[PDB]
């Protein structure tokens, strides 16, 4: 099917969302003709809803404290699909707050997963790669994405940066 | 401890190496001013020389293989280290061959760590990190258990035809 099929639900979800945290977002969907085997359209919203939740809820700012960090007024979060080869990726990113990487390490270490001394050389991606791990965050935890996304043979990546935004990204294949 | 203490054999080893398997290689290193703790530097030596070993066998093409390739007759070997905040980075980058990921997605498969039908969708660095399982392929596995030692971090970038970079991270300490 085209992936629209999903994705034409989402934006009275995304303005649903915005209206009870009070909330103002800028939602662009693009690809949406991005078409692929039905199984997966039938599996991929309940994902790509919590993406889209956790952008709105932890990710975009309200407008008064993106003015006060000189950023757009209104947070935009971005929902896109393409073809790349015979897979479809499909991104979520917002310019919001971003995921505090201190804060991942500092939970990591109350949680016995690492040390202070092994802390200081992770990568980026490592660090963040900790929000998979089942109640990591513990409210839609990436372990439970994750696994819908696993169960589709796909696979998933986060980037962040502190004031800069998100993007969540997942791999599907063919099938 | 300045990492020259390293990285000032390194020359002779490479240009032995070099000929012996019949390479035209040019064998350039930076940073070698770059200090870290002495216990770093005294443990860094042997995994180095194997990363640079790597390099010259299995990554940079004999001269005829190149030139067929159309690639320069004379290989690239970089060995550099550089402050990063509070850690060093030290890298190892040839223009060989490069690594192929197909053939790692095979192997993996066939010693059954994973299954067909997530190897569609697999990351980069997940399929590269097989290089450090024990037997996959002196090992990859052993450098990386000293890195972590050090508690320090390792990795693998390659494109094939292009070449190969493994990057270390250690903390100062
Ligand atoms: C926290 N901060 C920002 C986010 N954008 C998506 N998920 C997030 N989680
Ligand atoms: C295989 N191919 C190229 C390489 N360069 C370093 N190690 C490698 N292994």
């Amino acid at each position: 099917v085209p992936i629209s099929f999903v994705f034409n639900r989402f934006p009275r979800m995304v303005r649903d969302l915005a209206k009870k945290m009070n909330k103002e977002v800028n939602f662009i969907m693009r690809g949406e003709d991005t078409e692929l085997d039905r199984t997966f359209v039938e599996e991929i919203g309940e994902p790509l809803l919590h993406l889209l939740r956790n952008a709105i809820d932890h990710g975009i700012e309200p407008k008064e404290e993106r003015i006060a960090k000189g950023k757009p007024p209104i947070g935009t979060l971005i929902l896109s699909a393409r073809h790349e080869g015979n897979n479809v990726v499909i991104e979520v990113e917002d310019d919001g707050r971003g995921i505090d990487k201190e804060k991942i390490i500092r939970k990591a270490i109350e949680k016995g997963l690492i040390d202070e001394s092994k802390a200081a050389t992770l990568s980026d991606q490592e660090i963040l790669n900790f929000l998979f791990v089942p109640g990591f965050s513990t409210g839609v935890g990436m372990d439970v994405v994750k696994n819908v996304v696993e169960s589709l043979n796909g696979s998933i990546s986060i980037e962040s940066e502190k004031d800069k935004g998100t993007k969540v990204t997942i791999r599907l294949p063919l099938t």
